[PDB]
This record gives C-alpha cells, structure tokens and sequence, in this order.
DNA sequence: GGGTTTCCACTTATTCAGGCTTTTAG
DNA sequence: CCTAAAAGCCTGAATAAGTGGAAACC
C-alpha cells in the first residue's frame, strides 16, 4: 500500500531499526564461520502495516512473526542491502544508530569482494562486529586472540527537517492526556502532553529539541545502571501553536497517528474551553480512554 | 553437488512510551 | 481562590538486538 516518505523513513529507522552481523561458527564453512549481513525493525502486531509499507517502498526484506505480539522486517539477501545503503546515503541517521550503520557499510564491502569466505576477511567482520550495537559474545573474542578495539567516533548530528522528526517522533512519542486529580470542583485538569524519549546517548539531540521545536524541557531518569531522557511539553499554547502544526503537515504513521488526531481533538475541546464543563470533561475521558495503552 | 545464502521460528535485554500523582506558577 | 504549568515517579513491555535450525541455491 502506502509507501513512506524517505527522510520520515530514516527518522523512524533512527528510531526502531537496528543494523546486524552474524558471525556464526560453522563447520561447513571454509573458514569455520558463515556469515549474514542486514537491517531489521521489530514492531508489535498492531504496527504491521508500517512493515508492509517499508516493505513496498524499498521492494526488499521479509517479513515475519517475532514471538505472539511483535512482528520484524528482516532485510539479510545480501542484493537487497545495495537499496538500504542507497536510502542511507542519501536520507542519512542522525543518532547514534548512524555509527551502527557506518559499520554495516563496512562490512558490506567485505562481503561485496568476497572476502568474508576468507581467513582475512572474517577476521575484519570481527573487527567490525566488535564495535556494533553489542559487540563481540565472549566465545567470540576468545576465538578471535587479538587486541580488538570496541570504541568509535561519538555522532553529533542535527535534526535535518520536519520529515525527519516526524518519523522519529512515530516511533518514540506520546500524545497524552494527563488527568490531574484535583478535589476540584470538576476535579480533574485535562493536561495535554507532548513527549519524547531517548537513552541519555544522544542528550545533544534531545537538548536541540529545545531550540528546534521553540519549547519544552529535559527531564533525566535512570533504573538502576540505565539512564535515559524525556523531552517534554505541557504549556497548552506550544502544544497547539508549536506541536500540532509540526505534525498536520507531517504526517506520522503507525497507529500513532490515530493516537494524534485524538489527542487533537482534546486540543479543540480544551482551546474552546469546554474541558472545564462535565459535557467536555466526559468527551476527554472517553477520547483518552480509547488511545494510547488503551487503544 | 557443497559450501554458502536466505529464510523462518523463536529468544533475551533494555530502552522506551506511558499512566499516574504532587507541587508550583500566575 | 482557580486554573495552568511544571515537576516527577517508575513500571513493564514494545522495542532493539540477537540466536537455532534448516531449506534453498549458485
Ligand atoms: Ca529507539
Ligand atoms: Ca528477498
Ligand atoms: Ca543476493
Ligand atoms: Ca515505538
Ligand atoms: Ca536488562
Ligand atoms: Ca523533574
């Protein structure tokens, strides 16, 4: 069906993808080790359709179901990745995950010149492998007896365009709806609420947010050894002069989008004052009892 | 072929999204 | 007062990332 505009594509691929390099021990190998290179996007079964529509924007991967209540997008057919290298060149990452894809590019030559069916070029997948995403099991560098570095070059890249943030924001955004319990008269203060979540490594794209979008602030969370941030928006004004507008003209995909209109919806409802009202107050219930988690 | 590529079922780890309450601003 | 905005928690699962096994095939 739909196919998905480039740079919102790259924004979502920041968002939910992960590249990948198997290195597997195999006997019927010549050097003792096959290999399979490729990108993948794991979704809940709710989101399917955004796998399809990668799926026929690109005309590459396979789907499949991942478990009971997720479904990936697996692009491995080693022709296939020329168009995700292709798409990335052109449309390219801006977190972290860009420097996941940097080494997928490398590891896509060696494989290009067969070298992987080689003692050499294994032993460069390795290299390779070391410093993607969660680097070497400990067999594997056991099997591998040399100083192999796991470090790379940190990305510091700016938001490119809307399109981009739009994609992004598909996969890690909330549209909600905070009902503020208040011995109140009505009681409850309808509180829309825009937000963003990212792991704490790339804090120099959630702090730019600030400046990209003219609001919001940074707040710092952690469990245990795992840190992460959230770009928030509460004041009603930004939401509906600075949020809203962003996201009419580009359009998110996903069930998410369902979850926007709604939580628009409440934007009219509150702009018009009628969420001070037991009528309005009853709509924006039921209009957030049927999104999100309860969707 | 016979190593090698690709696909499909499934799993494990954690980074998200999200629903919730309390406090302050104006 | 009255309402809006900010501060803030923190859980658990939708992600990210990965594996076992075997068919398909060049
Ligand atoms: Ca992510
Ligand atoms: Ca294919
Ligand atoms: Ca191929
Ligand atoms: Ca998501
Ligand atoms: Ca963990
Ligand atoms: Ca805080």
């Amino acid at each position: 069906r739909e196919s998905i505009n480039p740079w919102i594509l790259t924004g979502f691929a920041d968002a939910e993808g992960s590249f990948l390099l198997r290195i597997r021990n195999n006997n019927k190998s010549s050097v003792g080790y096959s290999t399979e290179l490729g990108f993948q996007i794991t979704l809940h079964n709710k989101d399917k359709s955004i796998l399809e529509n990668i799926q026929s924007t690109w005309k590459v991967g396979v789907i499949a179901n991942s478990g009971d209540n997720a479904v990936s997008l697996k692009v491995t057919r080693f022709e296939d990745l020329k168009v995700i290298i292709d798409h990335f060149e052109k449309y390219p990452l801006i977190t972290q995950k860009l420097g996941d894809y940097k080494l997928f590019k490398q590891a896509f030559s060696v494989m290009e010149n067969k070298e992987h069916l080689k003692e050499n070029g294994i032993k460069e997948l390795v290299r390779i492998k070391a410093k993607l995403n969660w680097g070497l099991t400990d067999e594997l560098k056991k099997a591998f007896p040399e100083n192999i570095s796991k470090e790379r070059s940190l990305i510091n890249k700016n938001i490119p365009n809307f399109k981009w943030l739009a994609g992004f924001t598909s996969g890690e955004g909330n549209f909600g709806v905070n009902l503020i319990k208040s011995k109140s008269k009505l009681g409850v203060q309808v509180q829309l609420v825009f937000r963003i979540t990212q792991h704490i490594k790339d804090k120099n794209l959630m702090n730019s947010l600030i400046t990209y979008l003219g609001c919001g602030y940074i707040r710092e969370y952690n469990k245990s050894e795992f840190s992460w941030l959230a770009f928030v928006v509460t004041k009603f004004s930004d939401i509906n002069d600075k949020i809203i507008p962003v996201f009419q003209e580009n359009t998110l995909i996903g069930v998410k989008l369902e979850d926007f209109e709604d939580w628009c919806k409440v934007a009219k409802l509150i702009e018009e004052k009628k969420h001070l009202t037991e009528s309005g107050l009853d709509e924006i219930k039921k209009i957030k009892l049927n999104m999100n988690k309860g969707r």
